[PDB]
C-alpha cells in the first residue's frame, strides 16, 4: 500500500513556523509557512513521503522535571505521537539521552535580547545588577542551560530566575519578546532568533555575545528509521545550498 503518512510536531516560532495570513481560515497543513514547513518540503521530496502537521498541545520544546518526567515536543517523540520533530529543536546531551537527532542544520547560541542604548554589556554586568529582570522560555534548552550550569555567574542567574515562583521565565518567545518591549526585562535568548527579532524591532539589540554554541536538528524516536535518511537529506541540501536560500528567504530583509 501507499506510504503511511508522518506526523510531525512543532510549535508555532517566528519565522520557523507561522500561521499563514487569510481571513477565511485555513485547515490542515496550508495553515502554516515558514522555514520548517520549506525544511519540511524539501525533506518530503528526498524521502517521499505525506506529512500532516501537529503543534504540541502545551507549547513547550521540552525539559525533565525533578522526577524525570520529559514534557513538550521531546514528551511526544518519546510516546511515538509524532513520528518527526521539524522545528528549531535544540540538540544537547541531556535531549540525546531519550530521543535521536538529525545533523545540525542550523547553528545558534545563547545571547542576551534588550532594548539599545544602556550601559549592559554582558551577563555579568545583567546578574550584578537589580532594576532590571531577566528570564528565558520555560521549559527550553536554554532554562535547561542555566539549570545544570556549573558556572558560580550562571548558578546566580538561575537562582534568580527561579525565585518567586519563576515570575522571570515566559511561556514562550513572543511573550519575552513583548515582556522586552513593554517592562524592563531582557530576554536570554538563542542567537538565530535574536537577529530575526533585532531587524523588525529596531528599538531592541543582542547585548554580548554566545555564552555556547549549539544546534537544531529534526528531532525522531530511538530507533526511526528515518533519521539516517533524514541526515542524509540535511547534507544533500548543504552542498545544494538550499539550507542558505531558506535562510535568507526567512530572514534576510532591510536592516535597521
Ligand atoms: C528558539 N527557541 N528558544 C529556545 C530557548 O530555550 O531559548 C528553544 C530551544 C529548545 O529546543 O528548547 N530551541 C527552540 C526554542
Ligand atoms: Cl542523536
Ligand atoms: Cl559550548
Amino acid at each position: 500500500g501507499a506510504n503511511r503518512t508522518l506526523i510531525v510536531t512543532t510549535i508555532l516560532e517566528e519565522p520557523y513556523v507561522m500561521y499563514r495570513k487569510s481571513d477565511k481560515p485555513l485547515y490542515g497543513n496550508d495553515r502554516f509557512e515558514g522555514y520548517c514547513l520549506d525544511l519540511l518540503k524539501e525533506l518530503s521530496n528526498i524521502l517521499g513521503f505525506l506529512y500532516d502537521v501537529k503543534l504540541v498541545p502545551d507549547g513547550k520544546y521540552g525539559a525533565q522535571n525533578d522526577k524525570g518526567e520529559w514534557n513538550g515536543m521531546v514528551k511526544e517523540l518519546i510516546d511515538h505521537r509524532a513520528d518527526l520533530a521539524v522545528a528549531p529543536l535544540t540538540i544537547t546531551y541531556v535531549r540525546e539521552k531519550v530521543i535521536d537527532f538529525s545533523k545540525p542544520f542550523m547553528t545558534l547560541g545563547i545571547s542576551i535580547l534588550y532594548r539599545k542604548g544602556t550601559p549592559i554589556d554582558s551577563a555579568d554586568d545583567l546578574a550584578k545588577q537589580t532594576k532590571i529582570e531577566y528570564g528565558a522560555v520555560r521549559d527550553g534548552s536554554t532554562m535547561t542551560f542555566f539549570k545544570k550550569s556549573k558556572i558560580s555567574t550562571y548558578e546566580k542567574m538561575w537562582a534568580f530566575m527561579s525565585s518567586r515562583q519563576q515570575s522571570a521565565l515566559v511561556k514562550n518567545s513572543d511573550e519575552g519578546i513583548q515582556r522586552v518591549l513593554t517592562t524592563d526585562y531582557a530576554l536570554l535568548m538563542e542567537s538565530t532568533s535574536i537577529e530575526y527579532v533585532t531587524q523588525r524591532n529596531c528599538n531592541l539589540t543582542q547585548i554580548g555575545g554566545l555564552i555556547d554554541s549549539k544546534g537544531y536538528g529534526v528531532g525522531t524516536p530511538i530507533g526511526s528509521p528515518y533519521r539516517d535518511k533524514i541526515t542524509i537529506a540535511i547534507l544533500q541540501l548543504q552542498e545544494e545550498g538550499k539550507l542558505h536560500m531558506m535562510k535568507e528567504k526567512w530572514w534576510r530583509g532591510n536592516g535597521c
